[PDB]
């Protein structure tokens, strides 16, 4: 009885909505992506939404279009505790990533950003790690104080709130992901949401060949564009999943709460969930091992896998990859290293019932006792 | 009724294939894209196939990866008669397009190509117009001679043939589209096929974050990559569609033959379909107006639309786009400007029955008669 760390959660209505699209003659560039984009705007309380084939494609369109590029303003500060894509797309946009420290919770350290700004600094890119909001008030005030763009990678955090308001409209722009195992899914897919109308329209054309309507037969191209559209089949699934996002988020919060209960005051590791101040998407359920276990990681992990718990680790500090060590040869950050050595993401998704969570939790405990 | 120039043609097994995926816990990065890639290899007779979210992503991926970029060899020759993405992706790859001349069959003229090869030339990019294969054997030589890469944008041409051999394994790599209205669809999708194993592996990495699998928990990244994966839902549809690609192509062929019959010896335009010498995918059915009609295109098309025929023109020559003026200022080519004014694409797709074709054809003639 094997448990992936996350799974898609599709139901009858989701399937019904996909079938409906298979019966029509518009498979792409149609009503359903617009409908999906409108429903996100409503859901998040923002003005503008664009859906893409992936969040990685959405990150790129944002990075390329928030402002024009200047070799004099070429550094962007971001976290090294993110999926590599957050960084890879900076490089594809011509920026140099500058890596900040993080906190116990895995989020970018709002205190340690000051130290790192210089003349080259163009933006801060934050990540709502595990779906937990970063300290928005701070980064905003800092970004204003320094004429910096605030960009939010909120891939994990569709549904998450900060001071009882849903993440999405705190930054110049925010990226979400609808990858298979994310809070809601379109199989693959992402979005950029924004309150700036000019940004929206500019990254709308980047998304689709830079084609402006004209004759009906003829169009105009003033700038480059790709084909990063999200098709109608995946838009229908998105609509359908969105309509139940608060229910799905609550099923995960329930899993989190069962874990907390059973894990309370254990001698082995610190779960992050009880430390939440606002509502979270609960994309991941992280535990942070105590130092004594660091040299056991792999053995701890293999021992979990053998019990059917396919635990993962989020994330390897980005600067540690070969690509980043060749380009920047970055000096390690202790906040990053410690978190990486400590973090384990346990199974957490909407489809896990009480029994499975109980079994998994008790079983995690047996694993750590196995050592000492 | 209202006739769009092309449509998807899905059936009950297409619909059944998609449901099997929704019932599964694997919606992306799964068996089915591998299977679809495999089935594309078997269909084409090539060693490697990679599927992407769109043909534009496949192009960028090929363009960025077929060789390392050098400011010295920064010129790639291509046709101006192609969808824009063909060039937008050259710009994004830092190359400069050199627009060649076209034949009146819409294809890049394989003779006006030597004139253009200089010191900074890296590759030739042909487009298989309307599914018609370019003069492959003649391009393979001009590229072998001048040490250039041959890259084929065969977007429209899955199923097409050259000297009774499937288009796909003639170039260094070939790109196909599975967009909603292409020979087969995955709604949105594309592919790069190749017989070059090193290039396959490199493009595979570019398609997915550059992530190399180490053990279960860790990987390595040595070069950037994106997220241009095709998911399991569309792969499943791809497979179901590919299995009937020959049937669908033969429906489009029959529709073209009907047009051909009704249009025989007409005094208004010349259709391209009868001119073929090899099997084509028939992605479009192009007709070329006689010179004396160029002057009224706007009114001829509006009255075609008026009768319900949603005809289209492929293509506005790429250099005419504001963007390409600002950059290269390109002086018009006589062959491409002509073809542009002459061309109208009539509806052509697998679901267009005999009555419909016989009606559209009749309406087309009536519209030209009234001028």
């Amino acid at each position: 009885k094997e448990f992936a760390y996350s799974e898609p959660c599709l139901d009858k209505e989701d399937k019904k909505a996909v079938l409906e699209v298979l019966n029509s003659k518009q498979l792409t560039q149609g009503k359903r992506s617009l409908l999906f984009e409108e429903a996100l705007c409503e859901f998040l309380g923002v003005k503008h939404a664009l859906v893409f084939n992936s969040a990685t494609s959405a990150l790129l369109t944002l990075y390329r279009n928030f402002s024009e590029f200047s070799a004099d303003r070429n550094e962007i500060i971001t976290t090294p505790i993110s999926f590599v894509a957050t960084a890879n797309m900076l490089l594809e946009s011509g920026y140099t990533p500058v890596f900040a420290g993080i906190k116990n919770d895995g989020n970018i350290d709002e205190l340690a950003l000051e130290k790192l700004i210089n003349e080259r600094t163009k933006a801060i890119v934050s990540v709502d790690y595990a779906g937990k909001s970063v300290e928005v008030e701070s980064v905003q005030k800092l970004c204003k104080k320094h004429s910096l763009s605030f960009l939010s990678d909120s891939s994990h955090a569709l549904g998450s709130e900060y001071q009882n308001k849903k993440v999405g409209g705190f930054a110049l722009a925010s990226v979400f992901s609808f990858h298979a195992i994310k809070p809601i899914t379109t199989a693959e897919g992402g979005a950029v949401v924004t309150n700036d109308s000019e940004l929206h329209e500019k990254m709308k054309l980047f998304r689709s060949h830079g084609m402006l309507k004209k004759d009906f037969f003829e169009g105009e191209v003033k700038s480059i564009g790709h084909n990063f559209r999200l098709n109608e089949i995946q838009s229908a699934l998105g609509l359908s999943q969105l309509k139940k996002a608060p229910f799905l988020m609550q099923k995960r919060e329930e899993a989190a709460l069962t874990y907390d209960r059973i894990f309370k005051d254990n001698p082995y590791f610190t779960p992050l969930h009880p430390l939440l101040k606002d509502k979270s998407s609960n994309h991941l359920y992280p535990i942070l091992m105590h130092q004594k276990f660091f040299t056991c990681k792999k053995l701890i992990l293999e021992s979990l896998h053998k019990r059917g718990i396919l635990a993962q680790v989020h994330y390897k500090p980005i600067y540690q990859y070969q690509l980043y060590q060749q380009l920047f040869n970055t000096a390690p950050l202790k906040s990053a290293e410690d978190f990486y050595h400590a973090e384990i993401s346990l199974p957490c998704h909407a489809n896990l019932n009480l029994e499975s969570v109980q079994n998994i939790a008790h079983s995690v405990l047996k694993t750590f006792e196995s050592f000492k």
